[PDB]
């Protein structure tokens, strides 16, 4: 039953994975041994090669991701050997260091032991390994509102933030058998941040905006051939609009457009002046400029869409069906300036893939 | 069979239409008489009141339309009495005049006789009553590429354009019984156009851009209670982005962003400079400024989204289900700056509604 669905997903994955690796012949025996290990044990164990390719396929199949051209060069770190919270912490620290790579970001995933009985071995509470805390009480809003619930959970466990607008949340995760998670403060030497300045407008620094270099999503489940890696943080580099058109711009996030309008010297009084649009463009130019100036990888939405067009072309040429989520693939500024806006995408779910899972806080 | 589907749609419409008009009691008899007229004749005839309300409901149910707040004030002109091509022409001329209203645009629909046996009485070839011709031959591109096929069809019928970038296409329609359509040149006195200037950048006029005041979509079918009004042109006013972010901006339309970049004095060499985004913002500011300066109705995308939020609220308060097409409701610039981007919409089709129909050219 469980064994059944596990077997089925395993067959589909192993077949596909071995064709892609040019190892079509080895399938039958590999499949045989898997059916055996399943019947005996209730599960099976991926080889390094299978796991690495599975993680790459999962990225390739992520409908909402514009950055998929580079799927085959994902750096996969196999940490299925960790057993202790010190080891998990150190693995997370290491992921940050190697992914950051002095600013020349390496798309990386660290893979922890998978769910056994549906029982998690390691459960990471962070949404991203590096993210800012958020506070809300007494009309007072500080930091990132998206982080309010996790921040509150951390402070329930004895952590205390400085209540700056950019407090780094601690790493926070729970081990199987432990009733509570543990938290560890981030060593600042590991975390690159970028001050936001503008190429022409000197006053832009008065806003004292910054953002972190490397987004490392740590709360999604990687599913490969029926195996559920609920703990498998991965990172790429940012597309500039994620920071400039959302994280810093949304009313429910840092909500900076009025302040941007003021420093760039335009009125924020009339919808018809398109001051929000103008503020968005200057804020987004500033973000790209700032990351490039500091030597931290980033991509603008036009270049990213051009890369994605090549991904589409490669899928076709390889005989692979393309799947995508138009509503997430279009960038949140000038979307009609990209080819993406002007076609449609099949939003079907293909596995291996990355999936949402319920937050253990909230 | 035909009578069946006709009866079914009629029941659903008459019931709904009479509740909304507070005439719930009159339904049963009205329904009875309709069933009779159907059985005898194979069809039925809408009262003025039914037709007017049906056209308003159809607009209310148009998923892709951000402008629906004003559905109940649509100006409905009943022209089911026309029989001759002179009458059709004059009705179209009149629609242009009354809708334009010296620049204070009145949302208007002119309704011609419906399909009888599925046989069209009047067939309008124009996509909009006012639109620019487009030419393409010998590497030479002139005017609006979207109009190339209709332009070619007009010139097959003896029309000849001046081959300016803004030739007004003639009205072109066919009568039942006629093998070919007829065409009539638009009287220039009927057509308001707006030169595009910028509020701060004087050189912007060097681009010699203009657009027409009133978009009057004339090739969609209005369906009400099983009756198919294939000829029923309607208009609102423009949302500025339709002109500034699409008609003038798309590479497959007027493709003006590079020229915009040049006149506003920025380089168009690096994706990371976001010059396309900046050019879009200035072009869109110019469009809104120009229409307002001339006293021609227009709405910006922020105000339009705010109006649409009220439409959502009204639907709720009236107990009506809301339907929408997120992919068409978001504006093509700064969509994440609108509430629309941050929620989802049920894309179900509810009738009465406006529908696509096959082009008789192409
Ligand atoms: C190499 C640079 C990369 C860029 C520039 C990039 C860009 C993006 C962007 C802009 C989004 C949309 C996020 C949003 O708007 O909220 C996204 C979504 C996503 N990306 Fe990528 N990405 C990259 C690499 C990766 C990698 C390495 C993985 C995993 C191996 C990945 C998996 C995903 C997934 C799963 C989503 C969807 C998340 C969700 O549904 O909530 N991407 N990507
Ligand atoms: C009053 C001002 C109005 C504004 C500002 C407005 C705005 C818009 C916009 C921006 C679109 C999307 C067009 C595109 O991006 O291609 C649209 C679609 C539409 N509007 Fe409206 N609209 C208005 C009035 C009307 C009226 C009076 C009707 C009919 C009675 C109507 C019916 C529709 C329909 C059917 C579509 C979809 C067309 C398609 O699917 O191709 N609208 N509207
Ligand atoms: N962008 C949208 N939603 C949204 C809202 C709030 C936060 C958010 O963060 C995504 C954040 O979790 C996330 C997830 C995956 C990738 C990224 N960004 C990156 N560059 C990478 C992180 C890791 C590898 S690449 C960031 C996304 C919408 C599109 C259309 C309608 S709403
Ligand atoms: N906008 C899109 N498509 C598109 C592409 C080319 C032309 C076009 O014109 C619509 C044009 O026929 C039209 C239709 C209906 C309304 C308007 N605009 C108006 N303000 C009105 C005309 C009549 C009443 S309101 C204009 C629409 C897309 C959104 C998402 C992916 S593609
Ligand atoms: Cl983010
Ligand atoms: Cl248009």
């Amino acid at each position: 039953e469980e064994k059944e669905i596990l077997w089925n997903e395993a067959k589909a994955f192993i077949a596909a994975c071995y064709q892609e690796l040019g190892k079509a012949a080895e399938v039958k025996d590999r499949l045989a041994d898997i059916k055996s290990e399943i019947d005996l044990t209730g599960s099976y164990v991926h080889t390094k090669e299978e796991l690495e390719h599975g993680a790459k396929m999962a990225w390739r199949n992520s409908n909402r991701c514009i950055g998929r051209l580079f799927w085959n060069s994902l750096n996969v770190i196999d940490r299925r050997d960790v057993r202790t919270k010190e080891e998990v912490r150190d693995a997370l620290f290491h992921h940050i260091e190697t992914a950051t790579n002095n600013g020349k970001i390496r798309p990386t995933i660290t893979i922890f032991p998978p769910e056994e009985k549906g029982e998690k071995q390691v459960e990471i509470w962070n949404h991203q390994l590096i993210r800012y805390a958020g506070y809300e009480s007494d009309g007072e809003r500080i930091g990132d509102p998206a982080s309010c619930s996790l921040t509150a959970a951390c402070e329930e466990l004895g952590w205390r933030g400085e209540r700056t607008d950019f407090d780094l949340l601690p790493l926070i995760f729970r081990m199987k058998g432990d009733e509570q998670p543990v938290w560890y403060e981030l060593p600042r030497s590991l975390v690159i941040e970028v001050p936001i300045t503008h190429p022409d407008i000197e006053a832009f620094s008065d806003l004292e905006l910054k953002w972190y270099g490397v987004p490392i999503v740590s709360d999604m489940k990687l599913e490969v051939g029926g195996i559920h890696y609920n703990a498998a943080p991965f990172n790429g580099w940012y597309m500039g609009t994620e920071i400039g058109a959302r994280n810093l711009a949304d009313e429910k996030r840092y909500d900076k457009l009025k302040k941007v309008a003021s420093v760039i010297g335009i009125a924020a009084d009339y919808n018809t002046d398109l001051w929000k649009d103008q503020a968005l463009v200057e804020l987004n130019k500033a973000v790209l400029h700032s990351y490039k100036k500091q030597g931290v990888s980033i991509v603008d939405h036009h270049t990213a869409a051009s890369q994605f067009k090549r991904f589409e072309e490669q899928a076709e040429e390889a005989g692979r069906k393309l799947t995508g989520d138009w509503t997430w693939l279009i960038p949140p500024i000038s979307p009609a300036a990209t080819h993406i806006f002007h076609r449609s995408y099949d939003n079907s779910i293909v596995k291996p893939n990355y999936f949402y899972q319920d937050k253990p806080y909230e």
